[PDB]
């Protein structure tokens, strides 16, 4: 593990401490080095425990004048890579570029080291184990550290820009993925020009992303705003206001299945959620929502509630029969039972609701056969991804469909006790209509706030409430097991005591007492202790937690509405048929331009 | 007292005002001084009411040229200390160093005053009565005031650095204990070098602390960060990231019983709680918690709850017998009684739970015989110290053990009324499991918040609630003592009225009324006054207090979690056996180094 890295590092340092010749590199004493160079017995192939050469340590501890004599020992020394596990092999260039000393790199290129050699060690690949990521070429190091006078010097001696890597990242993806973008942006601009003398941009990696889409998904707005300016074309400017027109061949991504908007909304990182507030995408999504999305969404919502009221009104009329035998005991109340199937349908009044039952079962099967082919396309863990996409409103629909499908099978075989699935479906169907609050201006924050409140806060709190009610439940049960149950009906057996003390915890039911009899002695002090340890403070603390959760979400509603807006738009455009949705933008073919799509916008900004 | 200091100060000033010769010192007139020096009758041994000499007052009121003539009166004058109670004795150096005039100190050292003399007065020892603390040597004054040109001048004439004191503090402890650390740090660095030409650091005081441990416990982070840099050793630095390795012979304190972490967490001062966020200790405690503590803690918690459910399920089945005699009156409800011991165990169903009873009593005695030898080691007041250590979770465990131990003695002697200790144990055992919320990320703040809320806030508020319920209790009792108790059962006798009005204060029970009869006249207006003076405002004020207590703790949870983490770690490492816990760090013996332990860490910080 990391303890293995510990061990190999200290082993490397003690093996450096061992041998005197390679010690004289880091010691940097010229006289001992000249004496050792005088001897024949002093080899030139001494090697550390990790794969090493004398040139490596001399370049590592920043001694150029101590290395220029070892240049004249043998020119072989610049060509042997390491041979070990953690560092699979690195030449002297990989160490020498990162220290930026120009003279040592000039000496190594004068001797004739390999201009390009790939190095794939355990400490080089991208992972959260390491601290840096740079790629596997000397040009990648020279670019990303930010020394242009070694970039041009190394591009002069070869090292083509179009060169792939493990995981298939070119130099441009490396430059996009880094921090400190204000210094790397102009260097990106400088680096692109040398190859122009498919272009460099259009080649993807193994995952399937162009660098433009990568800069979209990784969440950096600075160089995105920079990179948009190449596609810009200026129109006339008269007085204060100006007019521009943007190219739209790669933002919309028409012919491709994997679009850009769906890719940028469904991202793990937070900062990508910001980049929808830039202009040439915000104007697009606002136009597409204002012109097409809202009527289709409102029609769909109206149809859904008109389905659900028909389900309720065909549910409430169900056939019943007078009970066979009389109650042979007290402690029971039941006077009707379930009717049998053969005598069920006799009349016209019975005949009407059969149409409603067929409508409900047809709606159930058609809503079942729509979400199940969705999850095979992307993956089960991704479809239940996070709250902006709408997972917890998508699980309840298929659960409702499964229960209302099971109800028919339970009805046909004449089974008693069909009240349970019908009751679960009747509560879930009305609680599931809350998903249609996306499409308004002032309800989306409320539904996302109650979702975050029920899944984030109560589940990490319920344990303390559970143990503090269970203790007093057992106490109140054992104090009342020697009295008449006719006089005080609560705390009779064990589960009724548990349910009653849970109800008494939430101040709903009132405290039981009687004045025609006498109660025992422990009950008063235990009830007073329960009243001042569970009712007063343990509930107000949770209410204060609830208010503090509300305050954090209530600041950024104007930013949080638009993300679920565009997610609803892209999903509804994907599932609906093709003929209803036309294209977007302007067709540039008739106006003299060739086979592209454009958008335009004007601005009052100058003075 | 301090009035005695008042009296001795004004008495000293009026005795200075009395005699003319010593008055001419503070007056600083040369002609009268020369006239008095001309006489033989003018003594040189005039003395104040407090022990004094003419040289003392002349040095105190900053007159050097008025003192250089009295130098030639007699060279004896620089050698007599005071002889009194508040200032037990001070030479002229003790006053002269604090005023920083170089020439007077040069004259006194030219005459040959004592270079080192110890002064232990009532106004010199460390106490919250005084305002300053400096030690008992002229070198201590010269160091702590911050004049290096008198430090080197006085170290040139002797005054060894290795010199103890009352309470056994060297010069280094004096320099650590002071404020204004930015000026004293470089002087500490300067002062350490002169003795190097056991070292000075390793000698402790009478309480048993080295200066490193003292700087730990007193809570100053600046010079701790300074003093750590001596032990640092640098490894290779390549590119942006660097690597270092820290020495660990004195932080961990392996062989000693009194460790450093236990000493620094159990401190009265607040600021020490900060110093766990420095790097070479935070990395250590995070590694030790992530690798070893959590599995042992989770196993222990699982075993404890599996014990407690067995206790509850062997508690709920207890033997009972039908009552002997019928109820000869109303106002009573009881139909079962306690079974006698001789007829208790007849059957296999009775035979099963005896194993559970033996398991509970064995667990009780083994949990009793573990916390009692702890309190003899450190002291009773210290084991119940404060909330981070866990006092109020340690008192309830031994109280539970005592009650469940008493239950057996009450059962064997056939005593009636064994419901009371069993009920107290059954509520305390389940409320005591809340201690195991230390080991999670998001429950520690909640348990510390409810602890602070119940011990800090309610106890200082309950008095007002008590008197305002007692008044209305007595009023409602005296208004209803002339009516039939069959019609309105509350307020019958005095304690039922008190309990019922306490229940009505907290809005739990509903307000009693009847409509088949007529009530008296005072009841309506007294009930309305009670409803708008006790229910509405007096409760919402306490709820607002509760919210304001929550807000203060909810800011610093990320700092407050780690202290109880490391306290749990050090306690669990102390009590568990030796074989399960290995050492920490790296053994430096095989790598060429000699018999020390090291840790390493790397950093991406430079650019
Ligand atoms: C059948 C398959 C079932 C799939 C179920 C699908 C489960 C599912 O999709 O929702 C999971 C839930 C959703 O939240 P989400 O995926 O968006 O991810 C973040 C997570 O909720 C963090 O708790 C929040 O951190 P914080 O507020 O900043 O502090 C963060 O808010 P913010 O960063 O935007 O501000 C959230 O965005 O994430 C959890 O909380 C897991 C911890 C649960 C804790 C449970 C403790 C017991
Ligand atoms: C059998 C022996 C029994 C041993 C019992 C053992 C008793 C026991 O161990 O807890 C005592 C309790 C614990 O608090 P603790 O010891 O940590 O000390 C501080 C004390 O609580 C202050 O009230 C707080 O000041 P403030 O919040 O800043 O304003 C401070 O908070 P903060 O500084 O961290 O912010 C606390 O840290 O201290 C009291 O309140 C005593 C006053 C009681 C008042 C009672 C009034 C009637």
């Amino acid at each position: 593990w990391e303890q293995y890295r510990d061990r190999v590092n200290m082993l490397q340092q003690e093996r450096i401490r061992d041998s005197p010749l390679l010690q004289a590199a880091k010691e940097n004493d010229l006289r001992l080095l000249k004496i050792l160079l005088l001897n024949q017995s002093c080899d030139f192939q001494q090697r550390g425990a990790v794969g090493e050469t004398a040139l490596h340590v001399a370049a590592l501890y920043d001694n150029l004048e101590a290395a220029t004599l070892l240049m004249e020992a043998a020119p072989e020394l610049a060509k042997e890579p390491a041979l070990c596990e953690p560092f699979v092999g690195q030449t002297a260039l990989h160490i020498a570029v990162m220290n930026q000393n120009l003279n040592l790199v000039r000496a190594l290129l004068a001797r004739g080291a390999s201009v390009s050699a790939r190095a794939t060690g355990a400490a080089f690949r991208r992972s959260p184990h390491n601290l840096i990521y740079y790629g596997e070429h000397p040009l990648s190091f020279a670019a990303c550290v930010g020394s242009e006078e070694i970039v041009r010097l190394l591009i002069e001696h070869g090292a083509d820009i179009r060169a792939q890597d493990s995981l298939g990242n070119t130099v441009l993806h490396i430059l996009i993925l880094q921090p400190n973008k204000t210094f790397a942006c102009q260097m990106y601009n400088l680096l692109l020009s040398y190859d122009e003398h498919q272009s460099l941009e259009l080649v993807p990696n193994h995952q399937g992303l162009t660098p433009f889409k990568l800069a979209g998904v990784e969440g950096n707005t600075v160089m995105f705003q920079h990179l948009m300016q190449k596609r810009k074309h200026v129109q006339w400017t008269c007085g204060p206001l100006t007019s521009t027109l943007y190219d739209l061949t790669e933002i919309d991504s028409w012919g491709e299945e994997l679009s850009f908007l769906e890719l940028v909304v469904s991202s793990k990182k937070r900062e990508a959620r910001q980049i929808l507030e830039q202009t040439p995408v915000k104007e697009l999504v606002s136009f597409k929502w204002k012109k097409y999305g809202r009527p289709y969404f409102c029609v769909l919502a109206s149809l859904y509630i008109l389905y659900m009221i028909c389900f309720t009104t065909c549910c409430i009329y169900r056939p019943l029969k007078l009970r066979d035998d009389n109650r042979t005991d007290p402690r029971d109340i039941t006077i009707l039972q379930q009717k049998l199937l053969q005598e069920a349908y006799v009349t016209h009044q019975d005949n009407i609701r059969l149409v409603g039952e067929l409508v409900t079962v047809t709606g159930a099967v058609i809503i079942l056969l729509l979400e199940i082919p969705d999850i095979f396309r992307v993956g089960a863990s991704r479809y239940f991804g996070q709250t902006i996409l709408g997972g917890p409103f998508h699980v309840i629909i298929i659960t409702y469909a499964s229960l209302v499908l099971l109800t028919m099978v339970m009805r046909l075989t004449n089974m008693n006790g069909e009240v349970v699935p019908l009751s679960f479906a009747l509560v879930l169907g009305w609680c599931s209509v809350m998903y249609f609050a996306r499409g308004f201006q002032m309800l989306g924050p409320f539904t996302i706030m109650i979702q975050k409140m029920i899944f984030g806060d109560l589940m990490r709190f319920c344990w303390l409430m559970a143990v503090v009610i269970l203790g007093f439940a057992s106490a109140f049960h054992i104090t009342f097991q020697t009295e008449d149950p006719n006089n005080l009906g609560e705390f009779s057996d064990y589960p009724t005591a548990l349910f009653s003390t849970f109800e008494l915890f939430l101040t709903i039911i009132d405290g039981p007492a009687n004045y025609s009899v006498d109660l025992p002695f422990m009950y008063c002090i235990t009830y007073a202790a329960f009243a001042i340890i569970a009712t007063l403070l343990m509930l107000n603390l949770f209410i204060a937690m609830m208010g503090d959760t509300h305050w954090r979400v209530a600041q950024e509603r104007d930013e949080l509405w638009r993300a679920q807006v565009v997610a609803t738009t892209v999903m509804l455009e994907r599932k609906m048929p093709r003929f209803l949705w036309p294209r977007s933008g302007i067709c540039g073919y008739e106006y003299g331009l060739g086979d592209r799509w454009f958008l335009r916008v004007e601005n009052h900004h100058d003075q």
